């Protein structure tokens, strides 16, 4: 085969294959569990991807502990004991509506602080969300930005000059830039509605309309038997997120302000959570 670079057998341990590449580690200094990355030499998407993790402070959003550049790229990162969301909703497999619920509102709060903080993730799927716990209770991270975009620049340039020259195109362009971000509300909704339902909203199975045309005519596949058991307010927010005009689709404000998600149990377990979380981490403070 071949061998790890020896500045991170340095530092670490490596361990066991935890999906493919992710590792288990141990940091030699603590003893203690981390996740490495390794990505096949790719610099671009990698570069910006650390560039972000390191710059980004969220709760719900993975941090980054070490980085190696070498025969490959190597990032260390947080282990989340409770592995992928994928794991989860896979062969049909539902979560019940309460824990959708809790990681859709984590979620939420991810992307949202991405948007705020002008980060597009762009390739928002269940195995780029990870559980902190194998407790269906348990916080959540985002991970995975390679695919990432850091938010007009040129157009507004553009927009300041000789107007006598400026192509159709460009001034058509105009009435939809700066909403790039509403596909991360597009893919929430997918995740959402797998999590409620245990099937994908669009796919190929059992049905002779193209992928692409359930999609951009935003005709999801309802089945009512499974929705049956979902509460009217978890669907409503589904169809708000899963509109195809990405200026009237459901923003990350929006859907933290929907009906579903004021629920102050939902809310308090969070924060019991976080707060569990950051126990050992805690300093103490004036009082
Ligand atoms: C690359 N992308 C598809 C997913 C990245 N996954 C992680 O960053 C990551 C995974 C895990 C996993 S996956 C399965 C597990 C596990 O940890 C506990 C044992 O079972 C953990 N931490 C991560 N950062």
């Amino acid at each position: 085969m071949s061998v790890y670079p020896k500045a991170l057998r340095d530092e670490y341990i490596m361990s066991k294959t935890l999906g493919s590449e992710v590792k288990l580690a141990f940091e030699r200094k603590t003893c203690k569990k981390v996740a490495i990355k390794i990505i096949s030499k790719p610099a671009l998407n990698v570069e910006t991807e650390i560039e972000i993790l390191k710059k980004l402070n969220h709760p719900c959003i993975i941090k980054i502990k070490n980085f190696f550049d070498a025969e490959d790229y190597y990032i260390v990162l947080e282990l989340m004991e409770g592995g992928e969301l994928f794991d989860k909703v896979v062969g049909n497999k539902r979560l019940k509506e309460a824990t959708c619920k809790l990681y859709f509102y984590q979620m939420l709060l991810a992307v949202q602080y991405l948007h705020e903080n002008g980060i597009i993730h762009r390739d928002l799927k269940p195995e780029n969300v990870l559980l902190s716990s194998q407790e269906e209770d348990c916080l959540i991270k985002i991970t995975d930005f390679g695919h990432s975009k850091i938010l007009e620049t040129s157009l507004m340039r553009t927009l300041c000059g000789t107007p006598t020259y400026l192509a159709p195109e460009v001034l058509v362009s105009v009435g939809t830039a700066g909403y790039n971000r509403a596909v991360d509300c597009w893919s929430l909704g997918v995740i959402l509605f797998i999590c409620l339902s245990g099937y994908p909203p669009f796919s190929e199975h059992r049905t002779q309309v193209s992928l692409k045309d359930q999609i951009t005519s935003g005709k999801y596949n309802f089945i009512p038997e499974v929705w049956a058991e979902v509460s009217e307010k978890a669907l409503d927010l589904v169809k708000k997120l899963l509109v195809v005009d990405p200026k009237a689709r459901f923003t990350t404000e929006e859907a933290l302000r929907h009906p579903w998600l004021q629920d102050e149990d939902m809310k308090r377990k969070f924060q019991d959570l976080l707060s569990e979380e950051n126990e050992s981490t805690a300093l103490p403070q004036v009082l």
